[PDB]
């Protein structure tokens, strides 16, 4: 419903410059502009360690100046922002499509909350693989192991999905009250496995989730609170769990994603 914040994009004043690289989905209905926040700092001999968020259109608008400006400590990473060409801070049809698992019993895949098509999240995976991580690199040199991939509720979901059935993509997975309501609970069979899934190869997992949020919009924390129990039992996955006293649903995305970013870098 709302615009997104375009003043930080334009600004020349801080230790960081953005600016866009475009692409569309593999099937031609979406279409996405990623941002790209490169530190005035030089790259490091193997790459920008680097930080990829979902919703970008509102992950540029919660990007601080305070934040910005601590970032670049020597060892600043290339921050890229998905968003999707449209005014909007937030893109219903696209978002709803490109993070939520396929369901497989299901033809038309639609959102349980508006009804809009879902189930798109391997093909998204695949392009930010296939073809943004190609196009980024292009721009600035990354280090590929010091990836991080940050989502907020379905973004959340979706990065669970990541981690859950591909992990070791990247080396930080960084969920901010994800939709584990979602479909009766459903990302939480997709953790089965993991470990074998995980062998040989190392991840953190954060994630947050607010005080104030209820159980799904429409018995809180218990969701929450039995998949982190899980999780830390998980040989080679390094888990973080941060509750947020004082927040509702929507103001765990800036919150999440500026505690994020103050967090020591990945190794
Ligand atoms: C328009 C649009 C799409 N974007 C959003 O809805 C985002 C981010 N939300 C999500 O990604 C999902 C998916 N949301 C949508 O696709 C749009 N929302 C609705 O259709 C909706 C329907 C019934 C009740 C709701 O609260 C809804 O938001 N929401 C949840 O998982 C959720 C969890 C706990 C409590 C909630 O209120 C949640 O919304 N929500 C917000 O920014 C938000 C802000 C203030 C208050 C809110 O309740 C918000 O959801
Ligand atoms: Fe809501």
């Amino acid at each position: 419903e709302a615009t997104m914040d375009r003043s930080l994009l334009q600004r020349q004043d801080l230790p960081y410059r953005f600016s866009a690289v475009d692409l569309d989905s593999v099937d031609g209905q979406r279409h996405y502009r990623l941002w790209l926040g490169r530190p005035l700092q030089a790259p490091p001999a193997a790459g920008y360690p680097v930080v990829w968020m979902l919703d970008g259109n509102a992950a540029v608008g919660a990007l601080d100046e305070s934040t910005l400006r601590r970032l670049a400590d020597g060892d600043a990473p290339l921050l890229v922002a998905i968003g999707y060409r449209t005014p909007l801070r937030i893109d219903r049809a696209g978002r709803t499509f490109d993070y939520t698992p396929a369901s497989p019993g299901q033809a038309d895949q639609r959102d349980p909350l508006n009804g809009l098509p879902s189930g798109g999240a391997d093909a998204f995976l695949d392009l930010l693989r296939d073809g943004m991580r190609p196009a980024v690199a292009a721009q600035a040199p990354l280090d590929t192991a010091r990836q991080t991939l940050w989502g907020h509720s379905y973004g959340g979901l979706l990065v669970l999905h990541a981690l859950f059935t591909r992990p070791g993509e990247f080396a930080r997975y960084a969920a901010a009250s994800p939709s584990l309501w979602w479909r009766d609970g459903a990302i939480l069979g997709e953790r089965a496995g993991l470990e074998q899934r995980l062998r040989g190869k190392r991840a953190e997992l954060l994630l947050w989730r607010g005080s104030a949020e209820p159980a799904s919009p429409r018995e809180p924390g218990q969701a929450m609170a039995r998949l982190v129990d899980d999780l830390r039992r998980v040989a080679g996955l390094t888990l973080d769990f941060q509750p947020l006293d004082g927040l509702g649903h929507g103001e765990t995305l800036g919150a999440s994603l500026r505690l994020l970013l103050a967090r020591p870098a990945v190794e």
